[PDB]
């Protein structure tokens, strides 16, 4: 549907379908996303039960609909400052070794003959970082590979009730048997004045929050290099940080992101209604033709690069430091491990906002 997004971003960059309202160019999704005051993120109720919660009058409640990615400040911003540190890049230069030798012990695990990267690679490199992060211990990454499902950016499907209600039940349980054993990361959460849903909903945030995305950038970036054929170049110009930006901008692991309008407010050359939902398509605006020349087109050495598969603004990906090195390890010690690379077979996985692959099956000559 990028073409779909183009004749959009041409002729109705800001379009209003009868439900919703939808825009696809770049100037207007940045604006969206960075103008808080006028399109809001609290959509799931929790400023409007902020004060409830502080009383301990809500005792029990979906612990994912109160997090700093539903709020707006001054909320938003008591709750990110935080853990605005948690990825500092002193923080990251030393976790380093640990993510190379991590990724370096998965690539053992692969056969050359035929195997399954998302499986071997993609899936749990991000959650054994997480999991030394936060002080969660490892030994339950199976577990964690099942509650990264529930990432807020995965839309509801019918059938999945009580499928969902036995990972709530396992993941809620888990947080709160480990919740004084963690880092100072999740200590500092655990000794706020935070409610205890509120302390709840902050853990599981930052511990599925990049699970999925992260692993899409990897597969996707895996996808991109190979189909382009630019594993040699990559390698041979050392283009990994530009290369792997362009994935992200061209095979955004995160499609598109809402918002709700807090007053009438004027967008381009239309005035959205006060509480009308906007959905903002970042796969379209990184394709804007205005922002990025031959936009169309993946160029690894494209520089500057303002992609939004981050986001913008005061809800900029907290964990954008950390998927970015992440994945650079993961592809540059996976470049250093083959000569050639060959994809198989792939599937991918079935929804709308996030974009990846559930399988990705590859034969490669070391
Ligand atoms: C390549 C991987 C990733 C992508 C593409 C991604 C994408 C996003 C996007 C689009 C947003 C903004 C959502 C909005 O504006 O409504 C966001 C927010 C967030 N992400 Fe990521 N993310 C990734 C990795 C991570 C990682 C590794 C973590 C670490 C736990 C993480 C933690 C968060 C948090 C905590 C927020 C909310 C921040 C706030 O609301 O101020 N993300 N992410």
């Amino acid at each position: 549907m990028y073409d779909w997004f183009s004749e959009m971003r041409k002729k109705d960059p800001v379009y209003y379908d009868g439900n919703i309202w939808q825009v696809f160019s770049y100037r207007y999704t940045k604006e969206v996303l960075n103008n808080f005051s006028k399109f809001s993120s609290d959509l799931t109720g929790y400023h409007e039960r902020l004060e409830d919660l502080r009383n301990g009058k809500i005792r029990f409640d979906i612990p994912t609909r109160y997090t700093m990615l539903t709020s707006d400040p001054p909320l938003h911003d008591e709750l990110r400052s935080m853990s605005a540190d948690i990825f500092s890049p002193q923080k990251l230069q030393t976790l380093e070794t640990f993510i190379r030798e991590t990724t370096r012990s998965l690539l053992d695990s692969i056969d050359p003959r035929e195997d399954d990267i998302v499986k071997k690679l993609a899936v749990p490199l991000p959650i054994i970082v997480i999991s030394k992060i936060l002080g969660l211990p490892i030994e339950d990454k199976e577990k964690f590979k099942e509650w990264s499902d529930l990432v807020a950016f995965r839309l509801g499907k019918p059938g999945e009730i009580f499928e969902l209600g036995k990972k709530y039940l396992e993941l809620i349980g888990y947080v709160k048997d480990h919740l004084n054993s963690g880092t100072e990361v999740v200590s500092r959460v655990v000794n706020s004045n935070l409610s205890d849903i509120e302390k709840l909903g902050y853990i599981i945030l930052l511990l599925i929050a990049g699970n999925e995305t992260t692993t899409n950038l990897i597969s996707n970036s895996v996808i991109d290099f190979t189909r382009f054929n630019l594993w040699q170049r990559i390698r041979e110009e050392n283009l990994y940080l530009k290369a792997i930006e362009e994935a992200l901008r061209y095979s955004p692991p995160v499609m598109r992101t809402v918002r709700k309008t807090k007053e009438r407010v004027k967008l381009g050359d239309q005035t959205i209604e006060e509480g009308e939902y906007v959905r903002v398509w970042i796969a379209s605006a990184n394709r804007d033709e205005e922002v990025f020349h031959d936009g169309e087109k993946f160029i690894p050495d494209r520089n500057p690069n303002p992609h939004l598969s981050f986001g913008s603004g005061i809800h900029l990906c907290l964990g954008a430091p950390l998927a970015r090195l992440e994945a650079r390890i993961a592809i540059e010690e996976f470049s250093k491990r083959f000569r050639h690379i060959e994809i198989l077979d792939t599937e991918k996985v079935p929804n709308e906002v996030l974009n990846g692959y559930k399988r990705l099956v590859v034969r490669l000559k070391s």
